[PDB]
Formats: structure tokens, sequence, C-alpha cells
């Protein structure tokens, strides 16, 4: 049992429609990958929980669907450097969805976090463009998950 990808989400309803019905079929139709995914909070205390470590030990990629929503959540409004390290040892490059309409509403310290963390993390933006099947979202997204 090797999964190819955990995506990280939030229980928020575009967020979660966004996975269900535009991410998670298109990875699992066209590219044909095996997909874990859960809104649990993956680092409590800004601490991996028992559950990412499992998920990690079983699956080739981490995304993480980084949203404003997903970036209220306790570890990223006060360590978000530190949940940022711990994803970077745990899964080598972590994957971050970010959506361009939210760019100027992303708090000043996360945007800087991401830029000063680009040699360890893979970041693909998502925006009005990005839907179209050929877009370069869907193109980035095939080069960084495991080749088929």
């Amino acid at each position: 049992k090797m999964y190819d990808a955990y995506i990280s989400y939030v229980n928020n309803e575009n967020d979660r429609k966004f996975v269900n019905f535009i991410l998670k079929p298109h990875l699992e139709n066209k590219y044909s990958h095996k997909l874990l995914l859960n809104d649990t909070n993956i680092l409590p205390g800004a601490e991996p929980s028992a559950e990412l470590l499992m998920n990690i030990s079983r699956c080739q990629r981490l995304i993480v669907v980084l949203s404003q929503s997903y970036l209220e959540q306790e570890w990223c409004t006060t360590n978000f450097r530190q949940g940022l390290w711990h994803l970077i040892e745990l899964s080598r490059k972590p994957i971050f969805i970010i959506f361009q309409s939210q760019q100027k509403q992303i708090s000043q310290d996360i945007s800087q976090q991401l830029r000063q963390h680009q040699p360890s993390i893979t970041m693909i933006t998502w925006g009005a463009h990005s839907m179209t099947p050929s877009s370069g979202f869907w193109k980035e997204l095939a080069l960084v998950m495991p080749r088929k």
C-alpha cells in the first residue's frame, strides 16, 4: 500500500468542493493517482500529528490546499515557519496549492516564509486560467506527482 499523495485541506465548503469535485477526480481519472485526503489538522501545536506521520510514511507526496481559510488554523497563524520545517523534513518537497485571487489576503509573514523556502517546496498557483485542461497548473502538478 503506497499512495501517490496525501492531500491536506480545511473544512471549508469552497475548499472541500474544489478538492472533491476538481482536484481529486482530475488526478484520479486522468493521471490515475491513488490519493488519501483529510481535513484534519496535520500540525496540532505546530508538531506533526500521529495521522500525518502515518500518512507521510505511506504517501509519495504531500499536497496542501493553502487557502486563506487553511491559513486560519492555529499553527499557520502562530508558527507557520515551524510547521513548514516539519513538512519539509517529512515530505522532502511539500506541494502547496495557492489561489491567485487570495494572494493579497495572505499575511506578509506567510508570503515571506513561502518565498524564503522556495528551494525546499513546490508552490503551484491556481488562477482563473487554471481550470482549462491545457493550463500550466495541471502541467506542473503532473510534473511533480509520481510519473506513471
